[PDB]
C-alpha cells in the first residue's frame, strides 16, 4: 500500500511547520512510515538562491523566482514518488499552493499563469489549511512579511480551495498547539487509511 | 522609435550563432544601434547550473531544467525592455522556442505545458528559422548531441510555426555563410523599419 502525501498549508505564522513536525512524530509513534518534507528545500543549489532571495540577500525578478521555487518541488519529484510507492507517508511543509499564491499577490500575476509550471506534480491526497485570523498569526514569532501582502496572499489561497479536485481540509489553527495537532492527527489517519487506495493523482491536471 | 527584437532559431549547427554575430556586425556598421544577447545566458547563477547541465557535468530533472532555462530568459526581461526602448535593436540567438522544443522532445511532456513558463516574455518582431536539412547539419562542428533527438526537435519547432501570431521566416541555412547572411539582414533591416511601429506584444498571450 502506498503512503499519502499531505500537505499543510497557510499563511506565514499559522502554524505549519509545528503541526508538520508533531504530526510526523505522532504518525510514527503509532507505527506508521511517516517522513517530513518542506518547501522550499534550501538544502539544493536552487534551494540556495530561493534562501538568498527570501533573506533579502538577492534581488530577484518576480517570475524568474516563481519558475525557480516550482523547480525546486520538481527536483524533489523522483524522492516523493519512490518514498510514497515505499509505503511512507509524505507530510509536506508548504507545497504548489504557497508558490501560487505568494507569487499571485504581486500585481500583474494571474492565477493560471502562476499555476501552470506546478501542473503534474504529484497530488497531495489532503490538503490540510491552517486558517487564523492574520491579526492574530502577526502576534506569533523577512520578504513578504507585511499585513497587506499577506492578504493578497490569503485571498489567493481561498481562489485555489474551490478547487473541486482536492481534498481540502481547513483548520481552526487558531487552538492551542495540541488542540490543533489533534484535529489535524485524525484527519490525516483518515486519510492514510482511505485516501491511499486509488494511485497517485498529478495536480492540476 | 524602439529598437526591434530579433530571434534566430534552428537545430543545433544551423549557424545560429554565427548568424547572429555577423547580424549585429553589420547593422551596427549600417549605423543602427544593435546588441547580441543569448540563451541560455551563462553568466548568471541559474545559467550556471544551465551549462554544468549541458556539460553532463551535473544531471537535473527534466521539469526542473525546462523551469530554469525559462527563469534564465526571465532575469534579462528588464534589460530586453529597456535597451529597446532606447531604440537599440537586439539580435538574439536562441529564445523560447528552442526552451520548448527541447524540452517538448522529450517523452511525456506536452507542447502547452512546455510553453506556460514562457507566456508573457517579450515577444519577438521576427523570428528567423535556420533551416537545414538534419545530414547537413551533422557535417559541422554534449547533451541533445544525437539525431534521433533533434529529429524529435525539430518536429515541435514545426509545430510552434503554425503560430500565425509570430512573424516566422524561413532561411535557407544551407547556403554559405556570406549568402546566409545577406538573406537574414535583408529580413532583419524590413523588420527594424517597418515592425517596431506597433508596441512590443507579449508572447503566447
Ligand atoms: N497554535 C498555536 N498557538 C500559538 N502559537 C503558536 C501556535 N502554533 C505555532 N505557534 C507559534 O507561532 C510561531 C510560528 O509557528 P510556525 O509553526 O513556525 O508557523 P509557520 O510555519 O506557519 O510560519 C512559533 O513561535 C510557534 O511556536
Ligand atoms: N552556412 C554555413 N555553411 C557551412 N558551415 C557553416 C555555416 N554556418 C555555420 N557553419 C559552421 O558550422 C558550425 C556551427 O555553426 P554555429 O553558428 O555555431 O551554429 P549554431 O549556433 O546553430 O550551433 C561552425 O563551425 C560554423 O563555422
Ligand atoms: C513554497 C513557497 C513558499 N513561498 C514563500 C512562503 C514564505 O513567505 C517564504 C519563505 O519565508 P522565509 O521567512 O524565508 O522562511 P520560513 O518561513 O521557512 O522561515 O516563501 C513562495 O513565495 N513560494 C513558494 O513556492
Ligand atoms: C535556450 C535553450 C536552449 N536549449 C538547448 C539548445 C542546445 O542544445 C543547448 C545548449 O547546448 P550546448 O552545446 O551546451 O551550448 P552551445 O550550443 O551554446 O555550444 O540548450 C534548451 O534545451 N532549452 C532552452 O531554453
Ligand atoms: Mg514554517
Ligand atoms: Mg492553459
Ligand atoms: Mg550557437
Amino acid at each position: 500500500r502506498r503512503g499519502a502525501l499531505i500537505v499543510l498549508e497557510g499563511v506565514d505564522r499559522a502554524g505549519k511547520s509545528t503541526q508538520s513536525r508533531k504530526l510526523v512524530e505522532a504518525l510514527c509513534a503509532a507505527g506508521h512510515r511517516a517522513e517530513l518534507l518542506r518547501f522550499p528545500e534550501r538544502s539544493t543549489e536552487i534551494g540556495k538562491l530561493l534562501s538568498s532571495y527570501l533573506q533579502k540577500k538577492s534581488d530577484v525578478e518576480d517570475h524568474s523566482v516563481h519558475l525557480l521555487f516550482s523547480a525546486n518541488r520538481w527536483e524533489q519529484v523522483p524522492l516523493i514518488k519512490e518514498k510514497l510507492s515505499q509505503g511512507v507517508t509524505l507530510v509536506v511543509d508548504r507545497y504548489a499552493f504557497s508558490g501560487v499564491a505568494f507569487t499571485g499577490a504581486k500585481e500583474n500575476f494571474s492565477l493560471d499563469w502562476c499555476k501552470q509550471p506546478d501542473v503534474g506534480l504529484p497530488k497531495p491526497d489532503l490538503v490540510l489549511f491552517l486558517q487564523l485570523q492574520l491579526a492574530d498569526a502577526a502576534k506569533r514569532g523577512e520578504r513578504y512579511e507585511n499585513g497587506a501582502f499577506q492578504e493578497r496572499a490569503l485571498r489567493c489561497f481561498h481562489q485555489l480551495m474551490k478547487d473541486t479536485t482536492l481534498n481540502w481540509k481547513m483548520v481552526d489553527a487558531s487552538k492551542s498547539i495540541e488542540a490543533v495537532h489533534e484535529d489535524i492527527r485524525v484527519l490525516s489517519e483518515d486519510a492514510i487509511a482511505t485516501a491511499t487506495e486509488k494511485p497517485l493523482g498529478e495536480l492540476w491536471k
